[PDB]
DNA sequence: GGTGTACAAGTATGAAATGTCGTTT
DNA sequence: AAACGACATTTCATACTTGTACACCTGATAG
DNA sequence: GGTGTACAAGTATGAAATGTCGTTT
DNA sequence: AAACGACATTTCATACTTGTACACCTGATAG
């Protein structure tokens, strides 16, 4: 009825602590399960493991195959880059795809995408990033100047912005497709201004309907109007406004580039391809970016109108962080020595 | 120092098996080990169940407290509606979202990403691709005309396509990641016809340059001048050429329909927004995708000498099988009701 | 910048499994 | 002694909870 | 259909574990 | 007898190998 490897070796150790020999105890073996037991040759033994003060009831380790490359000697490979595929390792590793596979789960080792990068970046735009990071923070370290920030930046907004579906089924099963999204379709152009105390101003433009330097030059005294009235702290120091905005074509024509002049505001340095130095593209667009997810709009109302709720929806403190973030991004910028950072 | 519920429940199986007495096993417990040993009521009820056969060394299931959900009823939530979150069904189930992650491991459950589709079909648009493969079928049936199809797309070649990097590396560190796509940077169109025999004529255009309906005209000749050469059957059969091609502004325009008629060619029956009933698309530019992934190309040139290495390269078997593709294709469109398939 | 999924550690369930101790064999 | 019979007291997978780690998402740019 | 990963069986490793003997406590 | 030394035989978790299964890619549209 009742062999078995383990039990066995566990009966020889009640014996043996009942101090009985190790032949008396082969035959209690044989006595109590039939003939299929043990020979005493191995009690004796088990008996002499025992009087050494051993009592593992599971084998030491058994003889196993010589391994055909060392765990350091894979990520000797992965230093030198990243990403590789299983079969491109397997092949300068003289073995299979799947020994790598397992190798790797071995190892701590997972799979993660790369992030995306807005651009190529030379020396040239890095040094400069560098720079500018470099002289807005020796700044901010004299004197806090974000209370008197104020930013914005355009972005389009599309009619219908679909997302993948993800779906929960059985392997082999097909999830739910989604129609692909039609680059030339309906967008909103959304232009928006804000501080660290709430959004100042924002127009949305017409299905189409963009930014040259005379509609952008209406706008920021459209928005100076706005300001006056929503800042009280600003009618007295109209000189001390500071002005943080891309390096736009229409952000640099005679017609607005004057405009800033008779406004008397101090434009804010941006250097060039910098998404993720500009507030409201890292944070105010970003956070936007999820709401606006799978979200879909028939007309140009419902858009104007979903903004508001959205906008109003939206704590003070959120946009203050938004601003606040700078000093850390900058700080970053600069270690990283122009490069993009995480 | 060596007792265990399971080791100390083997050994009552050996005295058992020696035909001992439950209080005399007991003692010889107690004797071997030490006062820490169980009493001796349980070696009496361990002994009932020897004689009731089972020699289970391990518990039977123990209490458990009941389940708030069952596992038909989060079936029937991915019955309705199958991509939905953790917290959305955990919502619906009164539950916790990690109580959901893991019933999901338990029934045979993965997330897979649903399948991008060309464009959003109404019943109209629908109906037209049913129509239009159930007649090419009922054709196809009566007698295959695939030997004289001859179709023929325009594809983009972008100098620069990056793509996302996949790296494999500890938990929580940076992977390596890629400078985005410029859109507005170079790129070279490519105009293409081919048949089951193969490749028959085709045009790399310039940077920046396009398709203008008198272009058009100009490649359909220099297309059919090549083609006679090439295809030595049409010489005599200068009628039997059957045309399949997209339904564009420039594959319209009279100057075109008329050259069309000229040549005397069947122009083949084609649905709107049916890439995927288009041999030039879903076959042979769907192989180049693969093979011009992270590929790189510094001049009009590099581009022109590439693909005639890969056009050489594909056998004669390759452009048959995407021609013969087609019935499969339409008896699925017709099947799905017009909507894609896959 | 926000969200989704799956690890890691705590609580409570509740039928085994177990100690007590006078009673029956 | 030897084993039961009721009645009390501890085990321990289990079906959840909460806390937390962390992939991967989101915004881009300039013209 | 193309490419990449990971599951499922199959196969030889090779030191332990075990057996078989003629020896010595 | 009860246990040891050699010397020959069987185990069994490994480290790999084919075959797969299967997720996700890749081509788009028309004005």
């Amino acid at each position: 009825f009742v062999p078995n490897k383990e039990q066995t070796r566990t009966v020889l150790i009640f014996c043996f602590h009942l101090k009985k020999t190790a032949a008396e105890s082969h035959r209690m073996l044989v006595e109590a399960f039939g003939e299929q037991v043990p020979t005493v040759k191995t009690c004796e033994r088990w008996f002499q493991r025992f009087k050494s003060g051993d009592f593992d009831v599971d084998d030491k380790e058994h003889g196993k195959p010589p391994k055909r490359y060392e765990d350091a000697e894979l990520q000797a490979l992965l230093d030198e880059d990243d990403a590789q595929t299983q079969k491109q390792l397997a092949e300068q590793l003289e073995v299979s795809q799947q020994a790598v596979s397992n190798r790797l789960r071995e190892m701590g080792k997972i799979q993660k995408v790369g992030r995306w990068v807005p651009h190529e970046l030379n020396e040239r735009q890095m040094e400069r990033r560098k720079n500018t990071c470099e002289i807005l923070l020796s700044r901010y370290k004299r004197k806090s100047f974000l209370h008197r920030i104020v930013t914005g930046d355009e972005k389009w907004i599309f009619f219908v912005n679909p997302k993948r579906k993800k779906s929960y089924v059985d392997p082999g099963q097909p999830a739910t497709s989604t129609a692909r999204p039609n680059r030339f379709g309906k967008k909103t152009m959304l232009c928006v201004w804000w501080d660290q105390s709430g959004v100042i101003y924002y127009e949305l433009l017409k299905p189409g309907e963009t930014v040259n330097a005379a509609r952008y030059q209406q706008q920021l005294i459209n928005l100076n109007r706005a300001l006056q009235r929503k800042r009280p702290e600003y009618q007295k120091r109209q000189h001390r406004v500071i002005f943080l905005h891309a390096n736009a074509p229409s952000h640099t024509a005679r017609a607005v580039r004057d405009t800033l002049e008779t406004l008397n505001w101090e434009v804010l340095p941006h250097a060039a391809y910098s998404p993720d130095l500009a507030p409201s593209d890292y944070h105010l667009f970003a956070s936007m970016g999820h709401a606006l997810a799978e979200q879909r709009f028939d007309s140009y109302e419902s858009v104007k109108k979903w903004l508001d709720e959205w906008f109003a929806a939206k704590d003070d403190e959120f946009y203050w962080r938004g601003i606040h973030k700078l000093p850390e991004r900058w700080e970053k910028c600069v270690a990283s020595d122009g490069k993009y950072f995480e």
